[PDB]
């Protein structure tokens, strides 16, 4: 087996301005993201190819978990700026944990929050306790230690639930997360007016992400003039490409390379002038 995923990230604002939520979560697995909850429409919903993916989460039941979380977090948020004394600013608390598994193992977690950018407080399943970084962290660690079975709690979230709930979706998953979409390319040229004339090589519609694509002039590998490179995450699909300038009298070959790990081997796109 791989290694895979399973991260969340929480920001809340103590005071938001106009159009932005003052909580937000997101989920992710691996280089996508599958899930997203906001306070303004306080509902989780599945994101990319996961919209249709059903029965691996009773997504009206996970804005429930949600709207609780949030109700947790943003007191937490509240109880920092209360402790600095400062309500008439504007912070922040992004918190972020989630779990990894590699060959069905568990290889990781993380408990981690920050305050106005600042380490704030995070957990370490080995004592198991939290750790305070900012004073005001000294209170909450206070509060989130109150009874013995709190960082039990949080122990059993990171080493059993977690990872539960990462294994649980795998399986709905492997026709998402194990794909091997071979790319598309597309060769293309473009002259302006007065500047060379420009190839342009695009790799389409692939996933993985790691793909080499570069342009050759009679076998000799050029140096890309342009480059860039994206992942539509409502698909799932990565693209990259690649540019080149052309001497206003050059007759050399032309032909875009591409290799990928969907490949059995390398393809290669001629341009014709
Ligand atoms: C996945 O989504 C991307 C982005 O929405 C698609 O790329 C677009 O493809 C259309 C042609 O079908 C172009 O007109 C757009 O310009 C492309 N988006 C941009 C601006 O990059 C892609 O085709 C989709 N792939 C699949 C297989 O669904
Ligand atoms: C790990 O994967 C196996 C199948 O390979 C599965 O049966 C098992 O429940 C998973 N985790 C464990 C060790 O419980």
């Amino acid at each position: 087996d791989g290694r895979y995923s399973l991260t969340y990230i929480y920001t809340g604002l103590s005071k938001h301005v106009e159009d932005v939520p003052a909580f937000q979560a997101l989920g992710s697995l691996n280089d996508l993201q599958f899930f997203r909850y906001n306070s303004k429409d306080r509902k989780s919903q599945p994101m990319g190819l996961w919209r249709q993916v059903e029965g691996m989460e009773d997504w009206k039941q996970d804005s429930q978990l949600q709207k609780a979380r949030e109700d947790i977090f943003m007191e937490t948020l509240k109880d920092i700026v209360e402790y600095y004394k400062d309500s008439t600013g504007s912070h922040v608390l992004q918190g972020r944990f989630g779990c990894e598994i590699e060959n069905n193992r568990s290889s990781g977690a993380f408990w981690k929050y920050y305050y106005d950018g600042k380490d704030y407080i995070e957990f370490n399943k080995e004592i198991p306790a939290w750790v305070p970084f900012d004073p005001a962290a000294q209170i909450t660690k206070q509060k989130w230690e109150a009874e013995p079975v709190y960082v039990q709690r949080a122990k059993a979230y990171l080493e059993e639930e977690c990872p539960a709930t990462l294994r649980k979706y795998l399986k709905y998953s492997k026709n998402i997360l194990d794909r091997q979409d071979p790319p598309s390319v597309v060769v293309t040229s473009h002259q302006a007016p007065g500047e060379k004339k420009k190839l342009k090589c695009l790799a389409y519609d692939f996933y993985p992400g790691k793909i080499d694509v570069h342009w050759t002039r009679a076998g000799e590998v050029q140096e890309p003039e342009l480059r860039g490179d994206v992942l539509h995450n409502g698909n799932g699909t990565y693209q990259s490409w690649v540019v080149v300038a052309v001497p206003p009298q050059d007759t050399a070959p032309y032909s875009c390379h591409v290799q990928h790990s969907s490949l059995a081997q390398p393809l290669v796109v001629p341009w014709e002038a």
